[PDB]
């Protein structure tokens, strides 16, 4: 199971961890990936994820919006988590940089809530030009199940949990 976090909250967990490493070692019932509407994994998070299986999770994806269309921005969909976890949750944060609602990421975070325990990164963080520590707020402050987040860069991870309240 999961180790080396730091409790935040009652069911929030933090981690300076790559979540390509962390998936691939906890082997988790879900990770959740930073996903966008067209499930098109090129960078961030997405982009490392779908490297890890071999771009597989990229063809499922596409066979996915082949038949369902796009995602809407806060909205998921479950599909395989390949060779780092039992399932994917692919949810999607707004994304800043495309001029996406900030407050659709707490509709996207209640995406967590329909499982039991996740592996996740911080929505709508990096590449996606929110706020992380908005974003940890945000997460504490809807997920109700049980979250294992994995923050990349030490320097925000340290920033993340010196100013939480
Ligand atoms: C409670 C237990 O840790 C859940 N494991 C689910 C799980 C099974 C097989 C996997 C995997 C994930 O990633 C790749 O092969």
């Amino acid at each position: 199971s999961f180790s080396g976090y730091l409790k935040l909250t009652d069911n929030v967990y933090i981690k300076n961890a790559d979540i390509v490493e962390e998936a691939k070692k906890v082997k988790p019932t879900v990770v959740v990936n930073a996903a966008n509407v067209y499930l098109k994994h090129g960078g961030g998070v997405a982009g490392a994820l779908n490297k890890a299986t071999n771009n597989a999770m990229q063809v499922e994806s596409d066979d996915y919006i082949a038949t369902n269309g796009p995602l809407k921005v806060g909205g998921s969909c479950v599909l395989s988590g390949h060779n780092l976890a039992k399932h994917c949750l692919h949810v999607v944060g707004p994304n800043v940089n495309k001029g996406e609602d900030i407050q659709l990421l707490k509709s996207a975070y209640e995406n967590f809530n329909q499982h039991e325990v996740l592996l996740a990164p911080l929505l709508s963080a990096g590449i996606f030009g929110a706020d992380p520590i908005h974003s940890l707020r945000v997460c504490v402050d809807t997920v109700r199940t049980n979250v294992y987040l994995a923050v990349f860069d030490k320097n925000l991870y340290d920033k993340l949990v010196s100013s939480f309240l």
